[PDB]
């Protein structure tokens, strides 16, 4: 197995997958690393497990009708692991804990959020659809545009929405565009 945990880069206290060599800190995989499980299989392999019982699952598919999905247990799994990928990127830390906003010329946003409080609602079972964690992972990008104006930090919400966006296209197939 790996000796770095695979989304922060850190060594650790690590949990290694058993059915593939990468490694994980106990709240860095999503979800949090399981109690007991002998042997243990990692989010990419649950998520690739997918894939392989159905091969169609990779043909191409609509937006809208991804974002209408209820949250059964795959597509549960399939945002956590969306999650996990955007939390992989160093430029998720500004993101991640709850913001605050006392900047001259900007009023924060009326409905903020954070990486941290979509993390906590998909483990307590808060979303009834795909469209909900969406919209909160989009809000906090789209949040971060608006405040920070003309800033040039408004950049690095550009950086990790792309990085979001990707992973979406890619995890849930979404049909491929000019
Ligand atoms: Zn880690
Ligand atoms: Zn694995
Ligand atoms: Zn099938």
């Amino acid at each position: 197995n790996s000796n770095i945990c695979e989304v922060c880069n850190k060594w650790g206290r690590l949990f290694c997958c058993d059915t593939c060599p990468r490694s994980f800190h106990e709240h860095c995989h999503i979800p949090s690393v399981e109690a007991n499980k002998n042997p243990w299989s990692c989010i990419f392999c649950r998520i690739k497990t997918i894939q392989e019982r159905c091969p169609e699952s990779q043909s191409g598919h609509q937006e809208s009708e991804v974002l209408m999905r209820q949250m059964l247990p795959e597509e549960q799994l399939k945002c956590e692991f969306l999650l996990l990928k955007v939390y992989c990127d160093s430029k998720s830390c500004f993101f991640a804990s709850e913001p605050y906003y006392n900047r001259e010329g900007s009023q924060g946003p009326q409905k903020p959020m954070w990486l941290n409080k979509v993390k906590t609602s998909l483990n307590e079972q808060m979303y009834t659809r795909v469209e909900g964690f969406v919209q909160d992972m989009r809000l906090i990008f789209h949040n971060h545009k608006e405040f920070y104006r003309e800033d040039k930090f408004t950049r690095l919400g550009i950086q990790v929405q792309d990085i979001f966006e990707k992973n979406f296209r890619n995890i849930f197939a979404i049909q491929e565009t000019s």
